[PDB]
């Protein structure tokens, strides 16, 4: 659960990636930021973040590992922006 800023039209390079579903791990999470001066400017996003959902959207039952396919359909055209995420147990010092 994170909301960007300004995004639409801009470039972005970022990737998801999978693992397996069973218990508290599968859901597909970023595979890694850029970290270049978008999603950079926010902080230190981490790959586990687990940005498999956008908006009101959650693409859980899809984790098709390759929910890009149609994630980079939105920012690309239709669809809010919103990125979300299913939390993560990840190391965030009040950052």
């Amino acid at each position: 659960t994170v909301t960007l800023n300004m995004e639409r039209h801009h470039f972005l390079g970022i990737s998801i990636v999978g693992q397996s579903n069973d218990r508290g791990d599968g859901g597909i999470y970023i595979g890694s930021i850029m970290k270049g001066g978008a999603v950079a400017a926010d902080g230190r996003i981490e790959p586990g973040d687990m940005l498999l959902q956008v908006n009101d959207v959650n693409f859980e039952n899809m984790s098709n590992d390759d929910a890009v396919r149609v994630l980079r359909e939105i920012v690309s055209q239709t669809g809010p922006i919103s990125l979300t995420v299913a939390k993560a147990w990840d190391p965030t010092p009040r950052s």
